[PDB]
């Protein structure tokens, strides 16, 4: 079938400072909680760290080289927190914004728009020497530091996003302990998404009131679950699973208060969101679009002991990704209707892909799985916006195999292989894949 | 996760007489509309037919020797019609009738109930000379056909089945011409359809009448279609879809009366249901339970162009078995929910098997795919039980590979290897992995 | 070097019943605590059980001739106690009795000595319905069923053990529940143990007062612990997992009493040895040998969250069979001498062997890690040996491939490959090297 | 298991200058005693020799460049006597100091520590001609090589050896023949030893007189024997085993004597010490540290025929490396214990490797077995400091493939594949896994 894409449809890749830039202790770059956290021994497999990765901080150029070949218009990257305020201090380092400068004025010069995620996950160490997002002065400190670059890049960049999957931010780190700073505290979790969303409505106020180019959102990573039985208990147990990803961040930010039930379920945990007045008005801050990070879809039945949500995940014995993620593209098309409760707003794919694990084997990477994931998840995309629903673009998940967190190196995401021994670049069978579609905007399934 | 099955959960394999039997002219047999259409160049691929097969005919003995060591509960088999009545002609031949008697007594001695399907496509080509099925003469010559099993058998099977497949025979083999014989008239596939569903009802009364051993229904295949947009067009193809398959049969048995739509539908085409006084009353004969054969599920469209549904199925990338069918179980669970508009009857899942075509390498058939599929599909079965459905049963489809009707010997089924050249039977992977299962009434899905 | 072994030197093999026999509900068996620990889903891997295994209950007349071939002098096997009494009844069943006679006269038709092993794990279900193990009745159950067969057997078996691995039986069963019953509580693992020895000390009674032919003894597995540190507390932790395996049951035995530390430590867990009067009197019976059942060997240091010994095992990077075990043989060398604290007594090593999982391949098993693993471990004898220590035989474990409990027949030991599909035996190269040691009776290392 | 090292823990690689240069007869060079050796028919395995080797005379920098990747901190290397003094001679050849001080100040540029052994068997063939080692003027003439290299290197360098391995160059070269200068003579190597002893004596004197920057040690390679029986005379035969290595030049050093019981020994065979007055003194200078060189351990029995210790190792049957030693880790725990009584003194592993011979295969060296032995000796070493031994370093032998002496190219150490036709570097597998622990400093063992 043929899948024939808007002529004004956004393609593009999508990276993070820290999983490929390296240089993690170059031009006076400060530590960040994830430089402490896969430092320490039993955190990251192998002990892998973000020292080096693929080196994109000297490699930069090369990389757009690559990703310009793509036919790409976007590429979404992350700002390193600790490279511009390296005690997240206030005091401004010179050399990191010239590196994001470098960046963004080659991006530019090759037609490719910059889609800046300015925190992705790196806070810098000394902010959470003092609490680290827990602690509301590190909201002030987040604010000055999107300030900074709203100044620094107006009129270089066009679309912003404040926070990368807050859920991941909250809850799997500070709830499941899984990603720095690894915390299993569930009132940490609580306190840490909620000063998430005041600084992201400061922010977003600030890029207002300066006058900032572009348009500004957040991008949280979306989940879909679905029950296993027709009982009430599991249809619940699907409706939290669903909601802490999205709603407890998406209904303050559009509709002025955090989910009720869910509220009410952390409430007989022992836990309340540490509100002060004023906050849900800053939450409220009117955004321009929002990013949606997709991979999987699973399906749950209520159970007392599977964790916090009590929400167990059935292996329905689909086949799996590398990573082990079942690969199921309805709960794209799923949650982007679900999602509509807050109106038809712009979202942005801004992160799919899959962990597909071939090497180079007489000089190619015959990645058809990947292939083959892609194009399940850009039809129900097609399927999507044929709704009506605007959606605007869509960035694949990775354009270079990274630093994959917990997992490190071993879980390969890229279209572009990388040998971390040698940081040789290779695209892979589905970067050319890519490269058609994009450049064709339109996609055809065949038999 | 481990799912665990009723006690009485009655586990199976399922064959046809002419894809599985061969010796197609011993004994008397006479000609089928399949030996003809087989025998016909351009209809099978390749020009394969079921003159010989898996010979079963004269092998059954060690099929039933490896089926009662996959620990199997039920056989489910068809009666070839021309072995019993070779011009469909109430001149019986006996030798046809001691076939049956020996496969029987045989399935009986091993403690493996027979699961009888009378009608599984081989019409007497005598009867099809008449018209076939589009002649209500065929009705009464059915009749007799079952009623000469019933007394025949009667305290030896316990669970029959009328006919496998209904659309099928009507509208796959009268409107599309791709099965025997191979028609393309709108008004001769209703014509089939309803008299297959009249010889349906009084076979039904004349097992009661005779006081027959055993509970009777009738094996729909059954669709699912799921619409590509929000639609009300899309909506509606999909409903013309799954309502042709099962609903167009199963309202008349049920409801008393054919789907409105759909009448209005074939209507609008010039084509009317030759519905006689008595008829629907004949057809409404209450069945003890139906068998429902699943395979696939799709993703479909309202096209005008898209055949005389004008429902048109999009290609959504998923992966595909070797005879090129998506594998999507969900479909599994949801047409069972679906069919529950006719209450909470009694359903065994009569078919259900994917085309794998994995050959014999050192001895072993490593179809990985086969019991990923079945996997998948058990699931789903374990899934309705607990939702409180009740379905009794599952026969895999196939116990051997066999004839594939118009694929011909290139598609296999089977759960155990046929050598075509040499007969010789190799268990596949998946028999031992279906031995385990049935053995220990329970599945483990793992990573 | 050349390692050549006594004159009258005992080389043979070994199986337990319920892991090769099959049969399992044939001529009136009863289940044992193992088919229901099997029949529970999650307690065995894949849901593997011993229902047929390698079918030696119709198949011993070919393991008789393959054992025969390799030129050994014995073979130790185990007796189905559900087999001779059903349901540790009292109740004989005669059919029962006849296989063992039949397997027995054969050995003996074929000049190899029978080792008679009583208990290898497959307590009566009924026993354990009424506390099995934990109930002192079950002593005299037990009396009653070596009674039996030392009456039977008189004069046909000469060498008898009363249980296989107490170690097993009481602590990996009954407290971290990880063979059948699959329990975890100290004071019932205690409780067992102590009522096994119990019934070991009179039954061994028995044996005297009756006159029975042979040699009886007991086979307990073998813990070497090496400490990490120098310190006191890396000892303490290595001396109590030395001691659970062998001391706790053997001290008894030899000397009269528990080992005191350990008495102590259960006692701060809260747990008594449930001692009556005239108990320790019967445990420390007289016996002819020990059988030793060796692997491997750690290196261990205290660590307080290390289970219920405190004693943690260190992962020295040592390289692994396939299910995980280091190969270090010194360990055997240094239990012998350990063990020589109760004199130099009689010392088979009944069990000995390693799970390598290499398949039939162009007809063969290149199976060379199993035989330098024995190669190493029949070094380590003959040093024994030349060291005065009176280590009489040794049994290679196991004849075939076969269940291996909770592992199920995922991790094959044997030195006959068995397809658990067809029931054929391949012998791997291991076998033909072991036929040429116990025909020679020397082992010859080589670079 | 983790294994976290201290905090400076010196971590880095080993060469010697015969075994990597080449250019062998380049800038005015002289002969040492194993060009001679390695240009005799039947010296060396296919007449290989160090004209060449590894090019490290001309490709330093590259080899520095990799060494600095790998995130080492020293690197040991020693210096060619026959670059400085050709004849032995007081006639300095500056081309051949400026070679160091291009290497020198290569490392101290990249921040890697030089750690320099001065006399790595490369004697001048010119002071062979006059008895060489076995005449006392090589003592002098190696006071003044050593005092040279002070005087030149001052403050460049902090870590100094005398010697590397005296057993080999007494024993293994003077009695067994084996090594340069070949001589079978127990007077013989007896006179090389001592000699060497008072030449380390006198050169440890003279860099306290400079003050010349740093530490200076000695190397010796060490011997570790355990007995087959628990025989007083298998006892006395690893004891002569293990003393000869270690003892023999450690007791003079640290205590003031040689083993008596071996001069005992040696005294029955008519060879005695030649012993002058003052030398024992001068053989007592205080030293800073030693350099401990371990490969291998064994299991030894008293046999008269063993050779001139008679002593003779059993083939336990251990798996062995592509040059026949077996791995066995334990004896670098046993050995660094057994040498505390000379006092905790401050011990570096200068030489630990294996010979793995694997190639370049699709553009690596999967030289996992190289992993596998550097992972248990490393934990072993870990396990000495945690149990307060000052050990200080360790240094993998051998960065490069090289120049295996008597074994030639054949026997390949390096972690750094070198093809010997082209000179191409490849880093094996191991190189990578060494640069993740080093720069980690801690290691993980898993299954
Ligand atoms: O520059 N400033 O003085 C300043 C101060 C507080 C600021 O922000 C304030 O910071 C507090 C923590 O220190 C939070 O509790 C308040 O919610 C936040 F409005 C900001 N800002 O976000 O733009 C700026
Ligand atoms: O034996 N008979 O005389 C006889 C006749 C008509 C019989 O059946 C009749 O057959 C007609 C076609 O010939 C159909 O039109 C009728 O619907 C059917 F009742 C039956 N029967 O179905 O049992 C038996
Ligand atoms: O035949 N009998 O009457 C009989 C009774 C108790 C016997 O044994 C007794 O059994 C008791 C449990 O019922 C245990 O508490 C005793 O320790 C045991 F001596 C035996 N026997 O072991 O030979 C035989
Ligand atoms: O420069 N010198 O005149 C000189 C002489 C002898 C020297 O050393 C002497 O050499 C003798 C052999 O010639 C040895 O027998 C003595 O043991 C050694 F002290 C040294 N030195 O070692 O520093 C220097
Ligand atoms: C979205 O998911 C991918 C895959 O797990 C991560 O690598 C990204 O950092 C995250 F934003
Ligand atoms: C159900 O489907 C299978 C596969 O197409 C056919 O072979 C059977 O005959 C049909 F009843
Ligand atoms: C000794 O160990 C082997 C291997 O785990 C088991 O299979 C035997 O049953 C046991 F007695
Ligand atoms: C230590 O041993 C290695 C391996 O035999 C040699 O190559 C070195 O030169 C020696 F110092």
């Amino acid at each position: 079938t043929i899948f024939q894409f808007p002529q004004d449809f956004m393609w593009g890749t999508a990276t993070a400072a820290y999983q490929i830039e390296g240089a993690y202790q170059e031009d006076g770059r400060g530590l960040s909680i994830w430089d402490t956290f896969a430092h320490t021994p039993g955190k990251v497999f192998n002990g892998d760290n973000g020292n080096v990765a693929c080196d994109s901080y000297h490699r930069y150029e090369e990389d757009i080289r690559l990703m310009k070949e793509l036919g790409i218009r976007t590429y979404r990257f992350s700002v390193s927190w600790p490279r511009i305020f390296p005690n997240g201090d206030g005091e401004v380092n010179q050399k990191g914004l010239d590196y994001y400068h470098r960046v963004v004025d080659l991006l530019n010069d090759n037609g490719i728009e910059p889609f800046c995620t300015l925190y992705h996950w790196d806070l810098p160490q000394a902010l959470q020497d003092a609490g680290g997002w827990g602690n509301r002065r590190t909201i002030q400190a987040f604010v000055q530091f999107a300030e900074t670059m709203f100044r620094e890049f107006h009129g270089k960049i066009q679309h912003w996003l404040t926070f990368n999957e807050p859920w991941c931010i909250a809850f799997l780190s500070n709830m499941l302990g899984v990603h720095a700073p690894g915390l299993t505290n569930l009132q940490t979790a609580i306190d840490v998404g909620h000063h998430l969303l005041v600084a992201h409505g400061l922010s977003v106020r600030r890029f207002r009131e300066l006058g900032t180019s572009g348009q500004i959102g957040i991008a949280p990573n979306v989940s879909w679950a679905v029950p296993y039985s027709t009982s009430e208990e599991d249809k619940a147990a699907c409706a939290r699973t669903i909601s802490l990803h999205s709603d407890w961040f998406l209904q303050p930010i559009y509709q002025g208060s955090y989910p009720q039930f869910l509220v009410d379920w952390f409430a007989e945990q022992g836990a309340t969101v540490p509100i002060q007045d004023g906050d849900m008005d800053i939450i409220g801050e009117p955004i321009d679009m929002i990013g949606i990070n997709y991979y999987s879809m699973s399906v749950n039945r209520f159970n007392p002991e599977a964790g916090f949500l009590q929400s167990e995940e059935i292996n329905m014995g689909l086949p799996v990704t590398d990573i082990g993620w079942p690969v199921e593209s309805r709960g794209l098309y799923e949650v982007l209707h679900y999602l509509q409760k807050y109106g038809n707003i712009d979202i942005y794919i801004t992160e799919n892909g899959a962990c597909i694990n071939d090497e180079v084997v007489n000089g190619k990477v015959q990645d058809d799985r990947r292939i083959s994931y892609m194009q399940q998840h850009l039809v129900q995309v097609h399927r999507t916006i044929h709704d009506g629903l605007h959606v605007k673009g869509y960035m694949a998940w990775s354009l270079l195999d990274n630093f994959e967190w917990a997992e490190g190196y071993n879980m390969r995401f890229g279209m572009i292989h990388v040998d971390f021994r040698t940081q040789v670049r290779t695209p892979k069978q589905s970067y050319y894949w890519y490269r058609n579609v994009v450049s064709n905007n339109w996609l055809e399934t065949r038999r």
